[PDB]
Parts: structure tokens; C-alpha cells; sequence
């Protein structure tokens, strides 16, 4: 167990860092939306950079999904000890954080789509 | 155990079929973005952003298809009158290549049109 | 053995070189797109979309070159008077760095030029 819990905590740390990375990328995406729609003529490099953050978010999100699935399957295999509860409780928390950040990301995109349509109509 | 490896082959096949469908769907969306962009009297930077996103996803997905099909191609050349199971694998790999060439050919055609239609639009 | 790892190093070098030439090709094409966009009184959404596609690709490719060089740099730090193989690797790494900076410098200058010319046109 100690060796297997040590690894579990290594996994949780990586997931947290990935989630923070998405969080930071989502703030940045929001800044790119604002910059693109603020100026008469957008800097091209603001549109290319928006694409690059989205690519990074897709790639990072996939990794969080995989790693979270890994933990989930390991819980189902052992399925109640202190260690298993710990793992169950941490997975739940990471799932909540991850869904929260992605939900915020979708809202940010929806607003870009709406606001760009309003600019187009002006 | 062949059964183990055939089951896996058929799973690899479904993966590839899902990725090709994903490409097909993106190509239709690329055409809609082309139409929205060319039909509007003003820029819409979301439409431009989404077109670019779609082209990035097509590229990424197609690369995976090429890789996965390649991997199957090699697996066949190594094992290769072929047995029944080998024939099953070759025939399926052929079918997937055709579909994949067909969706990418349609993508290219779609892009050839955007280029031509955007020049016409520009000339108005 | 060293041999197998120098062979690998030189293969890594060639791949990094192909990526840099790829960026260089694309930077010229970005220039061409800049010309087309400025020489045309109206927008051409194909030219604009394709400019953006090229920028995307430069950015992805540049990124891979940065990571591939960082690996080489990190391998030199651990092994690191140096042996001849080690020296060979440092010299090549340094040359590859120079060449990469040069091409991205060219890319920024190209973007700065467009921005300026564009503003001028806008005023005309």
C-alpha cells in the first residue's frame, strides 16, 4: 500500500498542476477574446494565440481525464479502508475542480461567440 | 491467442472509424464556416477563430488516423494464401484507407472552393 | 555505448534542422500573405484565414524546436574539460540556437512591418 499510495499522491499532484494550467489558460483565453474584439483591426497574433491556448487546453484536459479515469478504475478494483476513502474523497474533489474549470471555459467561449456576433452587427 | 488480438484489432478499427466520422463532421462545419464568412457584409472574428479551430482539429485527427492505419499496415506485412483472419484484417484496412482518402479529398475540395469563392467575393 | 547515442544525437539535429527550414518557408509565405492582404482594397478571407493558419504552424513548430533543443541542452548539462563528443554536441546546439533565433527574428520583423504598413494604408 505505502508504495501504491505514494504513487497515488504523485498522480494527484500532477492532476492539480494540470488543472491550474487549464485555469490559467482560461483566464488568458478571456484576455485574447477581449483583445480581439476591442480593436478595430485585431492583431493577427491575437487570433493565432487564442488557437494555441485552446489546443493546449484540449491536450491538458485529455490528460486530466485519462489520469482521473486511471484512479477511478483503481478505486473500483479495491472496492472500506482509510486509504480507499482517501482516494475516493480526493478523486471526487479533483473531478469537481476539473468540471468547474471546463464549465468556465465553455462560458468564456459562448460569450466570445455572442459578442463577436454583436460586433459584426454593429 | 488470436482471439485476443482480433478483438483488439476490431477495437482499433472502431477507434479509426470514430476519428474518420469526426473528420467528416468537421469538414461539414468547415463548409458552414466558409459560407457564414463569405455571406456576411462584415468580419466576424468568432467565425474566423472557429474555422481555424476546425482545421487544427482535422489536422490533429488525421495524423492519428494515418498513424493508427500505419500501425495496422505494419502488423499485416509482418504476419503476411493469407489465412481467413489475415484476409479480414487486410480487407478492413483497405476499406478504412478508402474512406479516409475520401473524407480528406472532400476537405481539400472544400478548401479549393473557399479559396476560389473568397477571390470572387473580394472582387465584388 | 556512446556510438548509438551520437547517432541518435545527429538524427535529432537533422530533425531540428528540418523544423527550422519549415519555419523559414512559412515565414516567406507569411510575407506573401502580407503582400496580398495589403495590395487588396478589400478583404480576402482566404488570404486572412491562410495567414492565420501559417502563424499557427510557425508557433507549433517553433515550440517543438524549443523542446527538442531543451532536451539536448539538458543532456549536455548532466554530462558536463569536456570530451570531444560533448564538445561536438555543444557546438551544434549553439549553432542550432543561433539559426532558430535568426528565423524567429525574421518572423517578428515581418509581423512588425505588416502592422506598420497596414496602419499607413488605413490612413490613406
Amino acid at each position: 500500500r505505502d508504495k501504491f499510495m505514494d504513487e497515488f499522491f504523485k498522480q494527484v499532484e500532477e492532476i492539480r498542476q494540470y488543472i491550474d494550467r487549464i485555469a490559467e489558460n482560461v483566464e488568458e483565453v478571456a484576455r485574447q477574446h477581449q483583445a480581439i474584439l476591442a480593436s478595430p483591426n485585431p492583431n493577427w497574433f491575437d487570433i493565432s494565440q487564442l488557437l494555441w491556448l485552446m489546443a493546449d487546453i484540449k491536450e491538458t484536459a485529455n490528460e486530466v481525464r485519462k489520469k482521473l479515469k486511471e484512479i477511478e478504475q483503481s478505486i473500483e478494483q479495491e472496492e472500506s479502508s482509510a486509504d480507499l476513502k482517501i482516494r475516493k474523497r480526493q478523486h471526487e474533489e479533483l473531478e469537481r475542480k476539473f468540471r468547474e474549470v471546463m464549465k468556465e471555459y465553455n462560458a468564456t467561449q459562448q460569450d466570445y461567440r455572442k459578442r463577436a456576433r454583436k460586433r459584426n452587427l454593429e
